[PDB]
C-alpha cells in the first residue's frame, strides 16, 4: 500500500485546472502522485492515515478512480492513483471537436454505475462536479475525490456550490445523503449537453427553485435527458430517484436510442 | 412480494407482458397449490430477484398458480453463447473481447454477492440482440428450493467447463476458484466457436486427463487468440485453486488490455 520514490524510474510535473507529478512506477506503470503536505514527520495521526489508504484502495470498480498507494519519505506526505490522460469532464465538454452524443450518453450511464456501486459500498461523494469525473484517452470515465472530501484524515493534513444540493446550501449541519448526489448529477447532465459550467443572492435563487436554463444548451439533447435532469434537480430530497432506479430507465434509453 | 400473475401474459413457455416486454418463462411445476411451501419459493425467488446488474439475469417474477408454479425473466433474442459462436456469421475480437469483460464484471458482482455459480459455461451466457451478455442459472443450481419442486414424483417434471477437484474421487464442496477454472474453458470455447476435447473418445478418460492436468488444446485457438487472453486462461485452469486469480484480479489485468487492443 506504500511505495518510495525509488520505485518510480522516471517522473515529470504538470499542472492543471493542480500540483500534480506523473511518474513511470517500475512494475506497474504510470501513475499521477500530489504532495499533500510538507513539514516534520506527525505523530498523532499517521496510523489512521494509513488506513484511510487502505479503505479507499479497496472501492475497486471500472467508473471509480483507484488509490494505488501513499508514499511517505523525510517529512512528505502524497497519494497515488492511476493517470486519466484526457483530464476533466469539462476539459474534454471545452475541446474543438465535439464528443460525439453516443459518448455523452456512454459517460452518463458510466457517472451512473460508478455512483451506484460507491452508495451501495455506503460511500456519500457530497462533491460530484466535471472537476471530479476524470477522462482516459477512450473516452472512459472514473469518478475521483480530488477535493478529499471523503478524505477525512488526509484532509486535515492541509470550491463550486453550483452541483451543490439546496439542502446543504445555508444548511451545513445536515448530513450529506444518496439523493444529494442526485442533485449534483442533474448539473453534470446539464454542463455535458450545454458544453460549459451553469450560471450570496445566487444561493438565495437555488434555494427557492432557480436551476441551470435548459433554454442554454445549444447543441443537441433527447427530451428524455432534458426530463431526468429536471426530475434529479427536485427541490424536496425525497421526490428525486436513486442510482440503481436512474441506471434501470437510462440503460435501456441508451441501449435503444444511443449506442 | 414480487408475484407475477398470468392475466398480463398469453400461452405457449414465452409471452409478451403488457408494459415489460417479451419474456419466457420455464414452468417447473404442475400441480396441487399449498401456501405453507409457497414462502419458501416466494422467498428464494425474492432473493434472486435482489441480484441486479446489467451482466446478471434478473428474475422478474414468479407464477406460483394451480396447476403451475412458473419461473419469469426477460427473452434473450439470441439465445446461449454457444449458438452464437457456432453461427454463420463470424464474430470479430472486439465482440468476443467485450463479451469476455461482460462475464468477468457479473461473476465479479455475484462472487462480490457471496453467489457462487457451480455451473458456468456457455449455457448459461445469454445474448441479446445488441451482443451484450447476461450470466443465467438455468439448470437451476443456485434455486435450492425450485429446484427441489423440479424434481418430485407428484409433478410431471458440464463436465468440460468443471474443475478439476469437483471431477476428482474426493469432491468437495465449490468455490469462487471453481467459477474461475469454468471461466477459462469459456474463454477458450469463444476463441474456438465449439465444445472442447472433441478427439475424447470415453468420458472416464477425460475425467481421468483433465484431474492429471489435461486442457483444451492451446494449438486450435492460436488462430488467432492473443498471447494476453492465452496466458489468462492458463492461469484461470491452473490445477490448484489457491492458484487461480479472482475475478475483480482478472478485471484488473482485462480490463487495460481490451481498451488498448480490442475496443
Ligand atoms: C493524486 N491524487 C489522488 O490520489 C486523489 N485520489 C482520489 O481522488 C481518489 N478517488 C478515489 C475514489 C473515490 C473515493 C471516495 C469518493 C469518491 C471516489 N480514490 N482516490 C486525491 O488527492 C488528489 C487531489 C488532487 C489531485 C490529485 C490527487
Ligand atoms: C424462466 N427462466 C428463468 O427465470 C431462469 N432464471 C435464471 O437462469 C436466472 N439466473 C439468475 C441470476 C443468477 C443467479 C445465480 C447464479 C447465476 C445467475 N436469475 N435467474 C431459470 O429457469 C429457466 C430455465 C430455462 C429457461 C428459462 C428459465
Amino acid at each position: 500500500i506504500k511505495m518510495k520514490s525509488s520505485d518510480f524510474l522516471e517522473s515529470a510535473e504538470l499542472d492543471s485546472g493542480g500540483k500534480v507529478s506523473l511518474a513511470f512506477h517500475r512494475t506497474q506503470g504510470l501513475m499521477i502522485m500530489k504532495t499533500v503536505y510538507k513539514g516534520p514527520n506527525c505523530i498523532e495521526h499517521n496510523e489512521a492515515l494509513l488506513e484511510e489508504a487502505k479503505m479507499m484502495n479497496r472501492l475497486r470498480h471500472s467508473r471509480v478512480v483507484k488509490l494505488l498507494g501513499v508514499i511517505i519519505e523525510e517529512g512528505k506526505y502524497s497519494l497515488v492513483m492511476e493517470y486519466m490522460e484526457k483530464g476533466n469532464l469539462m476539459h474534454v465538454l471545452k475541446a474543438e471537436m465535439s464528443t460525439p452524443l453516443s459518448v455523452k450518453g456512454r459517460i452518463i450511464l458510466e457517472i451512473i454505475e460508478g455512483m451506484a456501486y460507491l452508495h451501495g459500498k455506503g460511500v456519500i461523494h457530497k462533491d460530484l462536479k466535471p472537476e471530479n469525473i476524470l477522462v482516459d484517452n477512450d473516452f472512459h470515465i472514473k469518478i475521483a475525490d480530488l477535493g478529499l472530501a471523503s478524505f477525512k484524515m488526509w484532509s486535515k493534513l492541509n470550491g463550486t456550490l453550483y452541483y451543490m444540493a439546496p439542502e446543504h446550501l445555508n444548511d451545513v449541519n445536515a448530513k450529506p445523503t444518496e439523493k444529494s448526489d442526485v442533485y449534483s448529477f442533474a448539473v453534470v447532465l446539464w454542463a455535458i449537453f450545454a458544453n460549459k459550467e451553469p450560471y450570496q443572492q445566487l444561493i438565495m435563487a437555488i434555494k427557492s427553485g432557480n436551476r441551470p436554463d435548459v433554454d442554454d444548451i445549444t447543441e443537441y439533447c433527447p427530451r428524455e435527458i432534458i426530463s431526468l435532469m429536471k426530475l434529479c434537480w427536485e427541490a424536496n430530497p425525497e421526490a428525486r430517484p436513486t442510482f440503481p432506479g436512474i441506471e434501470e430507465k437510462f440503460r435501456p434509453f441508451y441501449l435503444s436510442q444511443l449506442e
